[PDB]
């Protein structure tokens, strides 16, 4: 479980994601595009941009990315009460996604890398160590549900 001192350090980076979740939201998502093309062949919507370019162009992309990061603030600030939150997102990323845990995995490190490097003097060692833990927690329920359905993995 994370401290109360964990959990201040990742809401207190957070509320600044807060003040502008969009441009997060497209960050994020661009980052985990490159980085592991495979996750871009999952999104219909999105399967036509072939350029970094286009993705910062696309006004549904970057909808999107407000879309998730704000399900993701939701759970984060239940602080690992996140039960009713979570349950939903596992049934239908893995039953109608098909989303592997590992894509999960993915997402996060393009979190951190972002917030990173939007938020230095907030997202210290400290913070990210507390951050990767909260994103930790949240794969690991995530992963229980899948197994539970069948697909964990
Ligand atoms: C930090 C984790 C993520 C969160 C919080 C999250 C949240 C969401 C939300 C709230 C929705 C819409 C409601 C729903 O269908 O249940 C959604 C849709 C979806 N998510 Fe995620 N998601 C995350 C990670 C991923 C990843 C990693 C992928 C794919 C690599 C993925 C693929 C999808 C797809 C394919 C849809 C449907 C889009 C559409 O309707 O065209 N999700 N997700």
């Amino acid at each position: 479980v994370l401290s109360e001192g964990e959990w201040q350090l990742v809401l207190h980076v957070w509320a600044k994601v807060e003040a502008d979740v969009a441009g997060h939201g497209q960050d994020i998502l661009i980052r985990l595009f490159k980085s592991h093309p495979e996750t871009l062949e999952k999104f219909d919507r999105f399967k036509h941009l072939k350029t970094e370019a286009e993705m910062k162009a696309s006004e549904d992309l970057k909808k999107h990315g407000v879309t998730v990061l704000t399900a993701l603030g939701a759970i984060l600030k239940k602080k690992g009460h996140h039960e009713a939150e979570l349950k939903p997102l596992a049934q239908s990323h893995a039953t109608k996604h098909k989303i592997p845990i590992k894509y999960l995995e993915f997402i996060s490190e393009a979190i951190i890398h972002v917030l990173h490097s939007r938020h230095p003097g907030d997202f210290g060692a400290d913070a990210q160590g507390a951050m990767n833990k909260a994103l930790e927690l949240f794969r690991k329920d995530i992963a229980a549900k899948y197994k539970e359905l069948g697909y964990q993995g």
